[PDB]
């Protein structure tokens, strides 16, 4: 029926038909559209005092819920999707990952590299789609897959 990880559902809020992917947590209202040895992907981490190594550039002890952590990721989402901003400017400012330097880019990469959530919604999504909450050891990721 659809792409790999989507599914049908109901708003809540509108009662109109919407998609969301299980693999990437990407949600839209359009039907989605229409696998490669690699791929190449950006991504915006948000750690939590959860996280692997609750440490970043940003922030020597990182306290924040997993909640908190979460509720950030939201809102980068929802101003990345409004346009308010661009995803490399939020991932330059304020991912966790020390790839924020290079505006989340993580280069290419194959299956068996990449944590496995990570690697699973980086091969789910389309060149030029965005996930949504990818949550692994690290943190809860924002990725952008760009090739
Ligand atoms: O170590 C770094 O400074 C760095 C720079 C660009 C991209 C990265 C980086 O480390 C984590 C993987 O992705
Ligand atoms: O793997 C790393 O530590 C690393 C360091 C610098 C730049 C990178 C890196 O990983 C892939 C992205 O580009
Ligand atoms: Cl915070």
């Amino acid at each position: 029926k659809l792409p790999p990880g989507w599914e049908k559902a109901m708003s809540r809020s509108s009662g109109r038909v919407y998609y969301f992917n299980h693999i990437t947590n990407a949600s839209q209202w359009e039907r989605p559209s229409g696998e490669p040895a690699r791929v190449r992907c950006s991504h915006l981490l948000v750690k939590h005092s959860q996280s692997r190594r609750p440490s970043s550039w940003r922030q020597e002890k990182i306290t924040r819920t997993k909640e908190e952590a979460l509720e950030l990721i939201n809102g980068y989402i929802q101003k990345i999707k409004s346009g308010e901003e661009d995803f490399e400017s939020l991932a330059s400012q304020f991912s966790d990952c020390s790839s924020a330097k290079a505006r989340g880019d993580l280069g290419a990469f194959s299956r068996g590299q990449m944590q496995k959530p990570f690697e699973d919604a980086s091969f789910a999504l389309r060149t030029g789609e965005m996930s949504g909450p990818v949550f692994t050891d690290s943190g809860i990721h924002i990725i952008l897959r760009t090739e």
